[PDB]
């Protein structure tokens, strides 16, 4: 099956008639929004708007157009700002791309690498580096293997992703001390590389995957089928095999105990994507571990500000900024 998917689109817009081509597509429409906030000069709510029409993942020359006028607005907006700059990590798998801010030769800083989820293009964070080199940071903000323009698959060895982009900064940033923001299904991939990666010192995730949905059958069934669908795009399977495709990725009690950094993740109450069990079990078994849930559906929407700042809260802890700073973000907190 090559096509598009013609995603049900109710669906996208829980997240215009139909997820077709024609003058009232989901893509047409985003685009048209895209096209009016470009033209008025607002080029951050255009790489938005681009965005969510390349969204969920580019199945169609209309999203594949889409990715790339993100990508191009991005770019216009980034050049107006000092420090922003490019990564280009041509790679055995494919070509992995990156915006990063913060980074120095003379000054060595720790590193924060960020990640989404299998939706999340990298477009959607790099506005925030400069706030982020503020506090300190060599940040770098990238995306998962197949997502955007990072062109590797999603397969059993996507969580070295790390450590390469570590290795590519290396000279300009204090790569011995790491830490990944790593949302969602990044976050697995975090905790899968920490016990291997000693340059990672800390993770701080929001509803990432861990045992139960990789093996839970009947949970499965009633995962909705914009994740199963991209899932099985960014891993190159199909529907029907994606499952069973990553049944053996679940992380096991040994290997979160193998886990010796500080973890945080913010669990949404009643996540339609992620069971309940595994947070239950990162609880369980990751020995320093910190952990807020919202009563709020996946990727508690409802709480964004909350959100935001208990992460940003807990990666400033862990990586032992200024006290100045951390007061500052508790109180808002």
């Amino acid at each position: 099956f090559q096509g598009p998917m013609s995603n049900d689109v109710a669906e996208l817009k829980q997240y215009i008639d139909d997820d077709g081509d024609g003058p009232r597509s989901w893509t047409t429409q985003w685009i048209r929004a895209g096209e009016e906030r470009e033209q008025a000069g607002d080029l951050l709510a255009a790489t938005t708007f681009y965005n969510m029409a390349r969204f969920p993942f580019v199945d169609s020359p209309g999203r594949a157009e889409a990715l790339r006028r993100c990508v191009a607005v991005f770019d216009r907006w980034r050049r107006t700002v000092p420090g922003i700059e490019r990564l280009e990590l041509r790679l055995p798998g494919g070509v992995v791309r990156a915006w990063a801010a913060g980074l120095s030769t003379t000054e060595r800083r720790p590193v924060l690498l960020m990640t989404g989820g299998i939706v999340s293009i990298k477009e959607q964070w790099a506005p925030i580096l400069p706030e982020l080199a503020r506090y300190g940071f060599a940040a770098v903000v990238t995306e998962m293997p197949g997502v955007g323009e990072n062109e590797l698959r999603y397969d059993l060895d996507s969580a070295a992703l790390f450590g390469v982009l570590l290795d590519a900064v290396a000279e300009r940033a204090d790569t011995s001390r790491a830490y990944a923001m790593a949302l969602s299904f990044s976050g697995h991939l975090a905790l899968r590389a920490a016990p291997s990666e000693p340059r990672l010192r800390g993770i701080v995730t929001a509803g990432a995957p861990v045992a139960a949905f990789f093996t839970d059958k009947e949970w499965q069934a009633a995962v909705p089928r914009v994740t199963v669908d991209t899932l099985a795009r960014l891993t190159q399977t199909t529907p029907a095999t994606v499952f069973d495709h990553v049944r053996n990725w679940a992380l096991t009690p040994q290997d979160l105990a193998g886990v010796r950094i500080p973890v945080a993740y913010v669990a949404s109450g009643r996540d339609e994507i992620i069971p309940p069990a595994d947070p239950a079990m990162l609880r369980t078994h990751v020995r320093d571990f910190r952990t807020i849930t919202h009563d709020d559906v996946h990727g508690s929407p409802a709480h964004f500000p909350h959100t935001r700042l208990w992460t940003l809260a807990q990666v400033l802890e862990m990586s032992g900024a200024d006290p100045r700073h951390r007061a500052a973000v508790d109180g808002a907190l």
